[PDB]
């Protein structure tokens, strides 16, 4: 018993994270077998952070400008390429703690634990969701690029954030592993700006689904709701429609509590309308979307 | 910017994690130098658990009775001991992963990180506080006994909390790496219930400096309060006294901030009396007390392990 925002162990990944040094900037990076990918944006100036291009800048580097260092070893840079907004930096010695690992893409919704860096030194692991305006709302301060978010499958590691950036509004953007940005995001200072956030109406289904499965049936009534009724509803309380898909996979939970996922759509759309009324789920005063079905199935059963 | 509530890094406690079976029970140990750790009532049966005799039950046990995996290594068992409701198996190999270690007994308001394992393998980690009830509000499934709660300082691995039981609340139970329970608790199958808890009051202040320096200021107001005007009101609301300790302990986050200690005091004094008005702070709408103002300034300085 008992439901907990849980992430996976990091010591897979802090194996991996090394510092990455050109110049003045000193980021984190990802050394997996003989490689080390950081965020690309480590090859800029002052001057070249606005409009940076970033082809131009890397062809004027050389390997010897790039200081790796894994704990107290530096790392001797051999070859240097970048993949959309990620470096790839090819060092002498392959990582003898890689472990089975795979870079995947993930969708708004999914979440992740960050192992939160800097200087190539774990600090912190925390868990996230990929926001639907492709943010996420970390913990970052200055030096955090190239911090990592991942997921674990057994023995492998899922690799799918890199942390590049913290927009104004203090969430943040970053790419999947082979450098292509979540989001309309671009890794310049130029303005941008999220969109939106929204609920991730699924994970909070998944969410109320862990609390009946703990015990906490208060929020429950004899309602029901067509698809179409509850997405009307949910929209206007900013959350995310509700697809055929999201029921399909709430399917497992809702035949393990007895609760159709439009009798629990009737009870989430009953608690938007009122709210707590001094109760909580599961210790929160809120509802929680920071939990995918997965997680809940995994965590509860 | 931004706040999450985020353990430590669990690699260093990953790689002491075993799975110690007795019998028909499986759970998990801890491994540091030759000597895994974990609860006693490893071995104890449905009739044991009811009244169990510890030293008895020991006593008929054998080395070879207890096997020990690491990964997919059995690890031979050459001795076996009982320090309060913690079970010591010496083994013939020492954990070439040992880290640096110590066993912390920690106080209530204290956080730590647990890594839930099951079958000897990590499959979770957390954070949480020791309540001031002793219990501490986990999420553990069958299995996971014997896992660990920690902090890491520097290079070194405090080792403060090992899972024992789930109290009928759904709270659990555990003791410090000494064996020793930390609450009214003990390792039987009998009625036990939590006792009332109360809120870790210089959590929640520290968490109100942690929402200041992250731009969260609509609940910070012109008053202060005397110490003992804001313990009166605490009181009343099942909130933990604040001592002069912990208001010397919230001293740089005071001075970080620019709001003394009693001043956040009297804003949290009448956040209690008034409620968040449909407010949140930090994205929650209720005051948070598992962040003491340790993590606060780790997390809001980079504080690296
Ligand atoms: O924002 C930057 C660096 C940066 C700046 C501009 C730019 F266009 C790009 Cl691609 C990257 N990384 C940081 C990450 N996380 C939290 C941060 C808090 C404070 C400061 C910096 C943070
Ligand atoms: O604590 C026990 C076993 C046990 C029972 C009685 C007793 F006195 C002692 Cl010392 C140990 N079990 C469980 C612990 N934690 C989470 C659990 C979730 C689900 C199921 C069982 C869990
Ligand atoms: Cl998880």
């Amino acid at each position: 018993s008992g439901f907990r925002k849980m992430a996976f162990p990091s010591g897979k990944v802090e194996g991996c994270m090394v510092q990455v040094t050109c110049g003045t900037t000193t980021l984190n990076g990802l050394w997996l077998d003989d490689v080390v990918y950081c965020p690309r944006h480590v090859i800029c100036t002052s001057e070249d952070m606005l409009n940076p291009n970033y082809e131009d800048l890397l062809i004027r580097k050389s390997n010897h400008n790039f200081l790796v260092q894994a704990g107290n070893v530096q790392l001797r840079v051999i070859g240097h390429s970048m993949q959309n907004c990620v470096l790839k930096l090819k060092v002498d010695t392959a990582n003898p703690k890689t472990p089975k690992y795979k870079f995947v893409r993930i969708q708004p919704g999914q979440t992740f634990s960050v192992l939160a860096c800097y200087n190539g030194s774990p600090s912190g692991v925390y868990q996230c969701a990929m926001r639907p305006n492709f943010t996420i709302k970390g913990s970052f301060l200055n030096g955090s690029c190239g911090s990592v978010g991942f997921n674990i499958d057994y023995d492998c590691v899922s690799f799918c954030y890199m942390h590049h950036m913290e927009l104004p509004t203090g969430v943040h953007a970053g790419t999947d592993l082979e450098g292509n940005f979540y989001g309309p995001f671009v890794d310049r200072q130029t303005a941008q700006a999220a969109g939106t956030d929204t609920t991730i109406t699924v994970n909070v289904l998944a969410w109320l689904y862990a609390a009946v499965i703990n015990g906490d049936r208060w929020f429950l009534n004899r309602f029901t709701t067509t698809l179409n009724d509850f997405n009307l509803v949910a929209m206007k309380y900013n959350y995310e429609p509700l697809t055929q898909d999201h029921v399909d996979i709430l399917g497992p939970l809702s035949a393990q509590t007895g609760i159709a996922v439009l009798d629990m759509c009737a009870s989430l759309k009953e608690l938007l309308q009122n709210g707590m009324n001094g109760r909580t789920i599961l210790g929160s005063a809120l509802l929680e979307d920071e939990f995918t079905p997965f997680d809940v199935v995994r965590q509860c059963s």
